[PDB]
């Protein structure tokens, strides 16, 4: 919006257009929590804290009249930086079909990593606990594919005693995946023995994870609260270059952590 | 058209028909870029270059008045002759149902074998790179199919990380294709294994390849400028045989190599 | 239009408008070729060849398939820079009439010497000849003004045997013509003569030239294309000055020289 001030900036909409199409590409193809936990907003711009529900008692205990602080949790807000040669974004409209934007795509995979890195680990500054920092919930298993298949049916029944439902859904270190493919045939594809016994759930193969989780995705256990979506904005001329940014506000919550399992 | 001088040769409709049909049958079976390529035009027959959208700037350095050339890549223009004896085709409105047309298409198969061998190599006369030349963009692997799985599974990481989406497809080498099939078995078909790794994909056998590609197929990152497209026309006599000529304008590019992955 | 990124220069409709008059002025003054070549376009902004209907062959002599490249025209891209005092555009508003556009006019005329001279003499490196360059047809005259009569009726002749038609005109050097004037009475004008001999026809003083051509006008065979014409865009700030930009997109042919002729 007006607090991006790319009205502002030497560009003609078909540029923009194809600035924010890149970026949408890489996010889509890097943003990997977006595809298991829930997204509520966008309540920003001006949305700063997200309740728990929760008060924190400061009064002594002899006090007559009681009092404490309600708690939240802040927004993180995000900035990052772009420049752009402008003699190169010009030949768009000279014709050229493949303009160069290679700082935008590093920076862009930069701040999908950061956001990331919130989901799983978390940040202690924010306040933010990340999914594998639930170790209470975490099953030791072993290193084969059928290792594999009796963890994901142990989880399975622990979902079950603990009341939680849903199609469910493994997330796993690529490397890890592709060594299970390998290590034993074969005369039966392992992503379907998977899929069966993950019944009707999904593989989902991720790097910014190193061993496995298993979660379900009936909704409302892992929220992201959204204030400001990833959006680009404009900032200065360099002045051969245009300096851009890229931001957001967001932070992020695990409501149920019965819905989640971690695979050693 | 007009251009072809198809009017003035010694032939009725049906012998024309005849004639482009043959032609048609060899080329939907012998054009393999086709398959994978995104096409543009016709913008014959006077279409003679496709522009780029660059200067390349002539000027000296303290000129006060600064001028370039606008680039632009040159339409190739193709040309190949048939002869067909007479005695032979006025049997075809004698009752033959099978008139020979060998000529034609040896010749056609050669046109095809230009046109392909354009796509893949290109043309350093012409200015056209071709996909094998994008040598950075390239995987190195083993040789048997589980090596074949892994390096499927990395380039679609690789076009994960790219931000590259979209349908994908495997151009083999057809004898590479039938020794990893025969290599290992059998207790479940490659093919499947691949079109499963290859996530909804496709295999596709090319015997103008040696090792293999894969590219995906959302659209718009190779694509064939097509001016005048495949067409043939009249020359002249022999005079018991008729001299006719297949002609061509077009040229390549390769607009985004995200989208390309070279292997081994 | 929108690659001129006017939009984004701290200038009034006002300055703009007062800027743009003047740079048509001195191009309607300056630009002489404009005055007998007739103009094709414009086609850009991404114009960037004008094909010339040939191929050259790069096949060998015994190939089976023959092939070549379409020839075209690359279009000359120019820009030229200007400065131009803020202080001094903001008195326009203020209500003064005459505001100071000085480096604006001396640029202008620059780059209509330019055009010019790519006209005329043309360009090596694009691959334009220019109409002095036809010396194949050029005429051997005297001095005086009625050797120059005598040229203009054997230049006629000429036009006739070779089918050439239409208006004629007479493109002059200032200096000649003025000495022309000055060398013999007196008791009919030379300039009547002239017209007279030039049957209907004109005489324009160009300083671009320093003998003398005689065109027809009938048209078609002398021909500018035009791709983006001449056009003010904005570059940046310096701050306390604008920095502007004058562009365009263009190349010349020669369509059929029996329409011109030198003298001497």
């Amino acid at each position: 919006m007006e607090f991006l001030k790319r009205s502002f900036a030497p560009l003609t909409e078909k540029q923009w257009q194809e600035i924010d199409n890149r970026a949408r590409e890489i996010f889509k193809t890097q943003l990997y929590g977006r595809k298991f936990v829930d997204v509520e907003g966008p309540y920003g711009w001006e949305y700063a804290a997200h309740p728990l529900g929760e008060v924190e008692v400061l009064s002594d205990e002899n006090e007559v009249v009681k009092w404490g602080l309600r708690k939240s949790l802040p927004l993180i807000e995000l900035r990052a930086t772009f420049t752009l040669d402008l003699w190169e974004l010009d030949n768009l409209e000279r014709g050229k079909p493949n303009v160069d934007l290679s700082s935008l795509e590093e920076t862009v995979r930069k701040v999908a990593e950061f956001e990331d890195e919130v989901i799983f680990r978390g940040c202690e500054k924010s306040g933010v606990k990340g999914l594998l920092s639930f170790e209470e919930r975490k099953i030791e298993c072993g290193s084969t594919p059928k290792d594999l298949l009796e963890a994901i049916v142990r989880a399975l029944s622990i979902f079950s005693k603990d009341g939680i439902e849903g199609p469910y859904t493994l997330v796993i270190n690529t490397d890890r995946w592709i060594n299970f493919l390998k290590e034993e045939a074969g005369h039966y594809p392992l992503e379907k023995r998977v899929e069966e016994c993950l019944r009707g759930g999904k593989i989902i193969t991720t790097p910014r994870i190193e061993d496995a989780l298993v979660v379900s995705e009936r909704g409302g256990d892992f929220k992201l609260i959204l204030g400001q979506d990833l959006s680009i904005g404009y900032e200065d001329r360099e002045k051969d270059a245009v300096r851009l940014f890229i931001t957001e506000t967001f932070t992020f919550q695990v409501v149920n952590p019965e819905a989640l399992i971690l695979l050693k």
